[PDB]
């Protein structure tokens, strides 16, 4: 009876929510991670399950040499005349006048695929949503960006009609339907037809603590005749700085069987170090953009408000025709690699999961070490999302390396240039040792160096875990699974926050996974087997 | 009768050279350009003739989504047992404790081709070389990256054995045959047999002012027991500030058919701004790393030195032996696109010129717009080197762009951070106009803004112009292709230099190029024809 | 009979050196340490005793509030009508495009004083330098600083002419005499008449490795007369990079009584880390510039030239006439503070010792805690040059802190964003306490933090010693003066080097200092009592 936000707790951003029946679902942006789409279901809104990602293949998605924070942007899911529709965004550029990307279509008859082969639709911008309207007639409406370093780069919200028999647009149609408003930024645009309107939802403001949703309506989708909703925004946390939830704003419109009606919205929760203003900075977001859902009403002058106010609630009551839902009831992840495939939690760096890779089954995964998590390029990690602030993660891995090249263990990661593992790897003195070591915006350190641990002469397979709390974080090993060594240094978890990666990158919308890695840049395919893996959430 | 340095003028880095018989081969790096690995040849040393480049297939080189100055760092060409032998390097990271990279061998009977598919050899560092020992045995020999930050990056020049049948390495013959002195950064390693001694070649102390070339010698190929020349290094121009040659270093030794000795050098010649100290800062290379000629002598202790001194000569005695080679004047090039392949002096950006970025023949060119040159993806555009530090280079373009997100026209690129061009594009007032805009580092200029020029009604194509004048160049309009307009901005070439790019980013080994290019990000594929190519040295 | 360069180590920069009948003086900088401007004189070139500094009051030097490398710059002593003449700089910007000076003339007959009150005579640049003309005319020579951004901003080499009568300078004789060469930054100009000639010798290039030191003549001193000498440039070690002596070029020649010339020189010794490039980074100068002399000869056309080459010899025939010179073996230091004046190689920060800061006499120094090392104002400190690169320097030292705001102990201090210390203060649970700091350019790290080490209560006194080992350096305690304690951490000696401090500041001319000193930022005067202080310099 009661949805506690986040309900999709760590990196679950930009939700698309729709409802076909009596059936909710959710698609998120995913980035760099492999497989592309994130995909859950409900029927309550209160328990979600997670499907296979829609876009699983390189013809779904190529993503080899993306940028961190390039590959999918927000997706849209929308269902009309009997199938689902993806519109999804690969961009190739994070920074400077330029962020070129391409919005494709992907349809399904059925929420787990097959997919077909995407159709290229178009680049003007990103937030590409596709809108079906009642009379047959279809469109895209997306952000439109502008290089012109002399205007914003936020030029208004596109619309342009589809031939709906190519699904090609016809480029003489774009018009502006909207600016917005001087918060600027705008995107995320979603189109709905309500009580004889045309309903427009935008982001307006950027997707960190200024960020915000605003409403507009119009009796048709003529060129800039959208009218904003008085007394707005819609949804912001800009002004709720104390407030648990923070950084609502794009996100999507739902009703429900009976005429309820909610809103999914991404959302973060940063934390603070014990010796910092809260409100400067305002936090550090490890678990990166979640998602959250707020119940709507309606006002009598036909404007939709968020309950609770515009900064919404943590707390929401769930539908009143809600269906049950089972659940897991938490996100812990406990994998022996029985299974020939990969558990869905697991994801890849840009690529699939291929033989050159590695295997997995009959209780062991085999990564062959390739390149280093510092490369864009054939990387034999697999990584789960960090959903919890406080957790233990474990494995047990077995690596025979004969140069310092090779390295293999169990890493947390943002991306190319944040990351930090335990290892296996070789050196001149010892031979096999454990280190650790962080890359933190490319200043590297190896912690132990010379004192690397060496592993003793008997010793086949070695332990590793990673105890997170929230702020912070350790690395232990051990040479039988029950004696632990904590190596003596604690990790800031907020080099792996959006809120760091921001201060020098211009892509910076994922989140911290944790995860197990070979390297070989000796290019010698050095094996390492895992021989389980353990994700255990703790309470908050 | 006489070798003029640089003898390869441009971008020409990173010289293997080779004679078989009474020809001489030359093959240069090329790292994001394709098609992959230059190739020139002469039978003088004097006038050199440009060869088909091997890797022109996505089977030979694939670097879409390449960071730039990644890609094919230091080739080594080699010819024995009846057939040309080709290491080449695709370098995927450019920054930070990581330089991942993959060396590959292709082979061919004959120099223009074709080549056969590559193996896969190795890692461990650039700069890979092959040596055929006289006895049958064969060896790669290559720099040695270290990401351990605590140690020094360069661990040294490391030997390793093939097994000949599959031309796999045997990694437990791997060994450390030479530390280079203090000055370090030990890579660019060759072997030679000589006299009853392997003479090891290496550059070291990195490819900017510091640069050197060091000689060592030992009866063995065991673990360290390479002795260092004295009194070297063999060659450098760090101590020859005011010469005209500077950066030498990383090159290749070869002898002549009646037992001269030359040696092929990467050099630059880089400028001063008028205000600017001779010494701070030494210059700016916009023709890159070239590549000289240098002739060599034996001293009496068997150690090989340049004649001239260490730093070279600018002008030097051809082989005794040496048969005419006849050559172009210069490296003008009249381009009508009256054959349906493009000119070799044309290269793309990572990929090949395929039906996506358009076609060649009939007397035009197409090219439909696809990715700005900021991207690492996708970018519809052909480009050639500044061979000269003055030069007019002129087109003639048709282009019908209805959105700003539609450019195309005469550019000067460096890298997707480092760019210029005049265009034509879209405004919201004027309809089609001419804009210039600079990417410097990613602050982006547009020149004319609002103050765009329009094009007249009557108006089908655009002739465009740049003029290079060393330390600046400017842009240039006509639409008649006789009355011509100056757009009154002067640019400066600084900023496509490597000794610029180096200031802010790790990877500065091209050099200059001038071409032609279309952009649509609107991602509506709008075709631009071009009529002709012309550029045209002038003299220094 | 032998000069061992440097012959005055540590931080002696920019020596100006004359002859008066058989006893050679020179003048060295000083910058922000009080007294200005040291003065050091020998009869043998050999052996050099410090004398009495000129600027040891507030009439003739205040430099409260002068930023770090301020203050004194290149001085120039003379010798004519009977005394001495001392022409001073002080420099109140040091980034930016100005560099706002004051150039004072002080006089005395006697070297060690009393000194008259100053006469200011102009700006227009630095390195101003007295030339008096065999005719009785004088004139001021210095370099000519140039704001305009789109110039170069070494302007040439200004002389004007005094009016004799009053020593002011009438500036409508200014004149460009001299433009330098390409290498620029000309500046240091200093004019002698010799064989019928006037003689210009001007440092270029700046005062870091690509120094180096040009001679021109004229007949006369009109507008732009003076020739280049030919083969330049006079010295240099730019294109010496592995010689033990760098940074040579600011200095002045002088004759001897037997018609032998020499020529002093600022110099440098720059160290690596093991991990360095020898030739990038070329080094870092804990010791600063320092002072070398070389040996000249004149050639057959009337040219000045460096006996051994323009990179100058490390050992140097003495003068023939030399009458040997009674000096201290070394520059160690035994202090009791027995004396009632300080010792005249101890310095303060841009003020008087006065009683303000504390006192010294009959066995102790009373040092008043006020602002710390990172203010510049009022901060309660002496300090002596590092003039070895190994040694050891220790203290015995009293304090009663109430608060954390009071610190006293040991420091090595390069300027306001660059030192370290060992000293007691007071925290919340342990109360007196040891603590290590380091300010590394506002990068301020306490090494112990709770940790930090109590100090038994009935402990008085707390030894405190340094052991600088050329390239790192630690702090030890003691509590009897017998058992000693190491702080287990390695300081990093390159914090102090002016090659360090250049990266993020434009003023970077001292070198590093050891000694003593007490800070209460609580504003409490609390004080601190120094029974004495060693410094013992070690072999290399």
């Amino acid at each position: 009876m009661k949805i506690q936000n986040p309900v999709l707790p760590g990196f679950n951003a930009d939700p698309s929510m729709i409802r076909v029946g009596d059936t909710y679902y959710i698609a998120n942006s995913t980035f760099e991670w492999f497989p592309g789409v994130r995909l859950h279901e409900s029927k309550d809104l209160v328990h979600w399950n997670l499907l296979p990602s829609p876009l699983s293949t390189t013809t779904l998605l190529d993503m080899k040499g993306n940028p961190a924070s390039g590959g999918i942007w927000a997706p849209d899911l929308s269902y009309a005349d009997g199938k689902f529709w993806l519109i999804y965004t690969d961009v190739k550029i994070t920074e400077g006048p330029f962020k070129d990307m391409t919005n494709y279509l992907t349809t399904a008859t059925d929420i787990r695929g097959p997919w077909t082969d995407p159709i290229a639709v178009n680049g003007v911008g990103f937030d590409a949503s596709l809108f079906h309207d009642e009379n047959g007639r279809k469109y895209l409406v997306q952000q439109t960006w502008d290089h012109r370093e002399y205007h914003h780069p936020f030029n208004g919200i596109t619309l342009t009609e589809f031939d709906t028999a190519t699904m090609q647009l016809k480029p003489e149609t774009a018009r502006n339907i909207y600016n917005g408003t001087d918060v600027k930024l705008v995107e995320g645009p979603h189109l709905y037809q309500i009580s004889g309107y045309y309903y427009l939802f935008a982001a307006e403001g950027g997707t960190v603590f200024t960020h915000q949703e605003v409403v507009a309506r119009s009796k048709t989708l003529d060129e800039l005749s959208f009218e904003s909703e008085p007394d707005g925004p819609f949804i912001t946390n800009m002004d709720t700085p104390d407030f648990y939830l923070q950084k609502q704003g794009h996100g999507a419109l739902t009703s429900t069987p009976s005429g309820e009606w909610y809103y999914a919205s991404l959302v973060s929760r940063p934390w603070n170090h014990t010796n910092e203003s809260s409100h400067d900075p305002r936090g550090w977001s490890t678990l990166g953009r979640e998602t959250s859902i707020q119940k709507v009403e309606w006002d009598d002058a036909g404007w939709p408000r968020v309950v609770g106010g515009h900064g919404g609630q943590v707390e929401v009551d769930a539908p009143k025709d809600a269906i049950e839902t089972t659940a897991p009831k938490d996100h812990s992840q406990h994998d022996d690699f029985d299974q020939p495939t990969l558990d869905l939690n697991w994801n890849t760096l840009r690529q699939p999961f291929t033989a050159q890779m590695g295997s997995v089954g009959n209780g062991e995964l085999k990564l062959i070490g390739q390149q280093t998590m510092s490369s864009n390029f054939d990387v034999s990690l697999i990584a789960r999302r960090w959903q919890a602030f406080n957790f233990d993660a474990e494995t047990k891995v077995k690596f025979d390396p004969f140069t310092y090249q090779q390295m293999a263990g169990l890493a947390n990661i943002y991306n190319d240039k944040h990351y930090s593992w335990i290892f296996i790897t070789w050196d001149e003195k010892k031979g096999h040792v454990i280190e650790v070591a962080q890359n933190d915006n490319n200043n590297y350190t190896s912690y132990l160096k010379d004192d690397a641990i060496k592993i003793p002469d008997g010793t086949n397979y070695v332990w590793f875990r990673t105890k997170v709390r929230k702020q912070s974080y350790t690395y232990e090993y051990s040479f039988d699974g029950q004696n632990w060594e904590t190596v003596p240094v604690e990790l800031d978890a907020a080099i792996l926050s959006d809120d760091y990666v921001l201060q020098n990158y211009g892509g910076f919308f994922t989140g911290a996974f944790v995860g197990l890695m070979a390297a070989d840049y000796a290019g010698y395919k050095r094996v390492a087997t895992f021989d389980y893996f353990d994700y255990q959430e703790l309470p908050d």
